[PDB]
RNA sequence: UCGACA
DNA sequence: ATGTCG
């Protein structure tokens, strides 16, 4: 029941906070389709919730109906509700990541999609096919 | 008091 | 260890 014809992201990061990076994978072959440069200072969950949402802009500049897997509940919901829900500390080292949060959330804001955002379901099927 | 997703 | 939601 896995939708093979998808692309699947991840996030990896060094530290949690720490450096956090994230990419997008074709769910079938592995093909890398777009990676993040490491951003300094994140969260686990902003990563999961930047690649989602870099993900629906991929698709959508492609005109592609491809789903989106991820694996993390978190960053699913809050792409759901267009507002990402960090308690990540806001100062000079977290300005980066807050500034791409407040993008991304001001991008579902202005943009449609019917993308469908999908749970990969690790515990039946493995680790997504983006994790680091 | 947890349970779960990472 | 931490980030997050049910
Ligand atoms: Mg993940
Ligand atoms: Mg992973």
């Amino acid at each position: 029941e896995i939708i093979w014809e998808s692309l699947s992201v991840d996030v990896g990061s060094q530290g949690n906070p720490g450096i956090v990076e994230y990419k997008g994978v074709d769910t079938k072959t592995g093909e890398v389709l777009f990676e993040r440069e490491p951003i300094p200072i994140g969260t686990n969950n902003m990563g999961e919730f930047l690649a989602i949402v870099h993900g629906l802009r991929y698709l959508k500049e492609r005109n592609s109906r491809k789903p989106i897997y991820s694996n993390s509940q978190t960053a699913i919901k809050w792409v759901k509700d267009k507002k990402a829900k960090s308690t990540l500390v806001r100062n000079e080292e977290t300005a980066l990541i807050w500034k791409l949060v407040d993008e991304a959330e001001e991008w579902l804001n202005t943009h449609t999609y019917e993308t469908p955002i999908l749970k990969w379901q690790t515990d039946k099927w493995g680790e997504i096919k983006a994790d680091y």
